[PDB]
Order: C-alpha cells, then sequence, then structure tokens
C-alpha cells in the first residue's frame, strides 16, 4: 500500500536514554528480517562522542523498552553520525571521518562490503540543519536500500543514490534542489524524499517533496512536531510504516498515512 505522505501522527516516546552520550543517536529495526533476527529485534546506537563503537541489540520490544541490551556488538571501525540503518541483516553505517559507507553482517559480526560514495562530502561539509557531521544519511523504504548525500557538482543540494545491499554499488542516482544544510533531515517513502523543516519547533512541517519515479519537487505543509527541540535522526520503516526518530535523548516513533 504505496502513496504520497499526507499525515504525520503524534511522537510516542518509546525510550528515554539516561546519560549524555545518548543526546543524539540512531534506533531501528530490519524491515527484511533474517535469521536469527525477527521483525521485533532493535538496534540502539547512542552516538555523541569520537569513538562510536557500541550498539545495543535486543531481541524483543519489551526489552527495548524496558531492559538490559540482549546482546552488544563492538564495531571494528568508529561510526559516524545518526544517519545508519539495518537492512536484511546487516548494519549500513558511515565510517568516522570517512565518506565510507560499510556493510556489517549483525550475526556473524563481519564486514562484507565497503564503499566510499563517489563524491560525497562529509564531516561537516553538508550536514543536514543541525550539524552533527549528517552529511550522510542510509534509507530503506519500500523499494530497498539508498543514500542521501551531496556532493560539489551538486553544489549542496539533496542528491540520493540507489545502493546495491550486497555489494554497495550505486545503480541509480537523482539530483534535487533542496540544499541539504537547510532541511533537519529527511527520509523516503515509496521513491519520494522527503524533508523536515526544524529540528527543534514543535510546529515543523514536513516541508519539500522529491518523486524519484517522476522528477517532480513539491512544497508540503504537513505537521511534524519535535517533542523534545532536538530532533537529531529521522527515518522511515516500510514494514512498520512509521517513522523512528531520536530526539534530545528520546526514542520517538510517528505513524502517518499516505494516499
Ligand atoms: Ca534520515
Ligand atoms: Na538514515
Amino acid at each position: 500500500g504505496c502513496g504520497e505522505l499526507v499525515w504525520v501522527g503524534e511522537p510516542l516516546t518509546l525510550r528515554t536514554a539516561e546519560t549524555i552520550t545518548g543526546k543524539y543517536g540512531v534506533w531501528m529495526r530490519d524491515p527484511k528480517p533474517t535469521y536469527p533476527y525477527t521483525q521485533e529485534t532493535t538496534w540502539r546506537i547512542d552516538t555523541v562522542g569520537t569513538d562510536v563503537r557500541q550498539v545495543f541489540e535486543y531481541d524483543l520490544i519489551s526489552q527495548f523498552m524496558q531492559g538490559y541490551p540482549s546482546k552488544v556488538h563492538i564495531l571494528p571501525r568508529p561510526l559516524e553520525s545518526t544517519g545508519a540503518v539495518v537492512y536484511s541483516g546487516s548494519l549500513y553505517f558511515q565510517g568516522a571521518e570517512s565518506r565510507t559507507v560499510i556493510r556489517y553482517e549483525l550475526n556473524t559480526e563481519t564486514v562484507k562490503a565497503e564503499k566510499e560514495i563517489p563524491g560525497a562530502g562529509y564531516h561537516g561539509q553538508f550536514p543536514y540543519s543541525w550539524g552533527g557531521y549528517t552529511d550522510i544519511d542510509l534509507a530503506v523504504d519500500e523499494a530497498g536500500l539508498w543514500v542521501i548525500y551531496s556532493t560539489d557538482e551538486a553544489k549542496g543540494a539533496i542528491v540520493l543514490s540507489k545502493l546495491n545491499p550486497e555489494n554497495l554499488e550505486l545503480e541509480q542516482t537523482w539530483e534535487t534542489n533542496i540544499r541539504k544544510q537547510s532541511v533537519a533531515n529527511a527520509f523516503i517513502i515509496c521513491g519520494t524524499l522527503y524533508t523536515v523543516s526544524s529540528y527543534t519547533s514543535a510546529d515543523a512541517t514536513v516541508n519539500f517533496a522529491y518523486d524519484t519515479g517522476t522528477g517532480i519537487s513539491k512544497t508540503l505543509t504537513i505537521p511534524f512536531k519535535n517533542r523534545y527541540k532536538y530532533s537529531s535522526m529521522i527515518d522511515y520503516n516500510p514494514l512498520e510504516k512509521k517513522l523512528f526518530a531520536w530526539d534530545n535523548l528520546n526514542m520517538v516513533t510517528y505513524d502517518i498515512k499516505l494516499s
């Protein structure tokens, strides 16, 4: 059931970090779970600092919400910022101080692929508006794995590329007219890129769309609430058909409706 985004619900807080290490971070579920994981498996990365390697894994939603991790993975290389995703059994993340995306297979704790995103700015060149070295933002939608970034050639405008999830080859690339540093974050639903206007406001909006199937850009005015005034991560999960976000220590989710 695909369509255009027409509504975002109120943010629901599922867990609150208890230390400054979790002021910003990323939390996610796999929209294509593979053994031994399930649709309930949740991963959480607290991303404050300069040597971020701990990935908290929870087998059950109850554990993610109330308990300790079931397992902690120590990444073999530090991770950059909040843009990572989990897809079909692998964590896809950006290496610290690099434009390299790394595929880390969770069940074997093995790096399976690495790829420099060609021409991508990194480490504060084309972050989202809050900073945080958010230059490179991975995304999963109904069609698979994507990466959101910018390049000098694009003059800081959002570029998005479809990625091969096995070897990280770029399969197709689109260039928008949206200055990446002018929006708070972005995500992809059914092949359409959406942006959020502000990371602090209770009265933000989903303010732009770019449809990769048609090439058409639109302006939107869909209300979006940053309940805690500092959203560092906003992603879409196509299995749950919900937004997952990290807002000033709080792991939150938003329902949506599509046309
Ligand atoms: Ca995002
Ligand atoms: Na992301």
